[PDB]
């Protein structure tokens, strides 16, 4: 690795988790946050048990005063899991692409980065994706945004006390799924490794949480955005109608289930599909497995109406995110793979790039800085 351990790092394609790539160490936790409390009551013991293998297996535990060090303004959230576990009334997923507003939006990130750091105080070159329809719009945005002085303070175990400082010398924005193409084609120190990625059509695709995102990649080079674009469809409609399912199979009750969707994902991601109940369990998993059905024929069909004409040429269909897993065996195309580490394929492909644009000819000293 570099000679100074400023972190080279590629994240947030966050709408269901915020996940991040820092080289030999990651984080990864679901983009849930809530302006918490102080805690009081349910700080009892009653419930208070840990079940990690790392202060990295910490991540989405985390209790947290969050400060933009560069205006002195400060704010308290419960962040990842732990929120899905405190205040399930009003905590939520953050929900907007733009982050000129919303500081919110950025402070998932931001403590993601602060989990990430090892030491104290350090600076950071970053790499990030914004959805891919946006990115024609949307990046200088960030790009002034996400930037300069944080800080952050934790109260939760192997986290506590230890108030991290972290600084963004610059951030590189990229489309969202270019990340998988990129770390699929290029190996940690940016030599390409596969000619077979870059010749003729490849099709990458992002089945995500918020949206599903397409980008075709022709020659090497990604293509023009009636060829590279984004769908309403991510996992959350799936949930929307799995919820709709659930509120139909209690409707015979005489108060109907009525969750939104940050439950079922707690469901899916902590117990397998068995929401909890009197007689122990309601099993989702025919429900789900049924809308994840419906899920990847319609991302093959929302697919194959803007790239239909080219669709004889393809080489492979990439498929990336934790809902590649999901989704893989039901995907109406001939040629398909799905990527090696699923979760990180955006973020190790910014992190890629962030080596690139961290060399003392892009943005570096010629010394240790
Ligand atoms: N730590 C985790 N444990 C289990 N499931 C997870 C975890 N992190 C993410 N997932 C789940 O994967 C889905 C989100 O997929 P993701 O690739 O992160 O979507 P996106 O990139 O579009 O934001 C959600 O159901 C989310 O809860
Ligand atoms: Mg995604």
């Amino acid at each position: 690795m570099f000679e100074n351990d400023i972190l080279v790092a590629g994240g947030d394609p966050g709408f269901g988790a915020i996940k991040l790539d820092a080289g030999d160490t990651k984080v990864l936790f679901p983009a849930v946050i809530c302006k918490g409390n102080e805690r009081i009551f349910s700080a009892l013991g009653n419930g208070n048990v840990s079940r990690g293998t790392d202060e990295e297996m910490q991540t989405g535990s985390l209790d947290v005063i969050v400060t933009n060090h560069s205006t002195g303004v400060s704010r308290h959230y419960f962040m990842g899991s732990l929120a899905e576990s405190l205040n399930p009334n009003e905590a939520h997923y953050c929900w907007d692409e733009d982050k000129s507003t919303d500081e919110e939006a950025t402070a998932l990130l931001v403590v993601a980065l602060a989990v990430a750091q090892k030491e104290p105080k350090a600076n950071i070159y970053l790499g990030t994706g914004v959805p891919v329809k946006y990115y024609a719009a949307l990046k200088d945005k960030y790009e002034a945004e996400l930037k300069g002085t944080w800080s952050v303070a934790f109260r939760s175990g192997p986290f506590k006390g230890q108030t991290r400082q972290l600084t963004i010398i610059r951030s590189r924005v990229l489309p969202q799924s270019y990340g998988v193409f990129i770390k699929e084609t290029l190996n940690e120190y940016g030599i390409p490794i596969s000619p077979k990625l870059f010749n003729g059509y490849v099709v990458v695709i992002d089945p995500g949480f918020r949206t599903t995102d397409v980008a075709t990649f022709y020659d090497g080079v990604m293509l023009d955005p009636p060829n590279s674009f984004s769908i309403e469809k991510g996992l959350k409609w799936a949930y929307t109608g799995v919820a709709e399912q659930l509120k139909e199979m209690t409707i015979n009750h005489a108060n109907p289930i009525e969750t939104d969707d940050k439950e079922l994902d707690k469901v899916f991601r902590v117990n397998e599909g068995m929401y909890p109940w009197n007689n122990g369990a309601i099993n989702l998993n025919p429900v789900m497995q049924d809308m994840l059905g419906q899920l990847g024929t319609d991302i093959s069909r929302e697919v194959k109406k803007s790239l239909k004409p080219m669709l004889g040429k393809i080489h492979t269909v990439l498929v990336a995110g934790k809902v590649g897993e999901m989704i893989f065996e039901h995907l109406q195309f001939e040629n398909k793979v799905l990527i090696e580490n699923p979760q990180f394929g955006n973020a190790t492909g910014f992190r890629i790039m962030a080596a690139n644009l961290v060399n003392n000819i892009t943005k570096k000293a010629n010394a240790a800085p």
